[PDB]
């Protein structure tokens, strides 16, 4: 927050909570056998974020 701008600080959180949720959605969603695509889960991952 403070080494660079608000802006980009918040923007770098919300890519490093965007990648853990995606990947972790999709890791339980393959361990079932189950294929989403990728694109599928991120609009609800950007609708959070």
């Amino acid at each position: 927050v403070d080494k660079d701008g608000c802006y980009q600080a918040a923007l770098r959180g919300l890519q490093a909570a965007q990648k853990f949720l995606v990947n972790e959605v999709q890791t339980v969603y393959q361990s079932q056998g189950v294929d989403i695509s990728d694109k599928h889960i991120e609009v609800i991952v950007r609708q959070m974020t």
